[PDB]
């Protein structure tokens, strides 16, 4: 979701090691 984070998402983007 976010290029922030912990690692690459599903759709787009970053997500969250939570």
């Amino acid at each position: 979701g976010l290029p922030i984070g912990w690692w690459i998402e599903r759709p787009s983007g970053w997500y969250f090691p939570i």
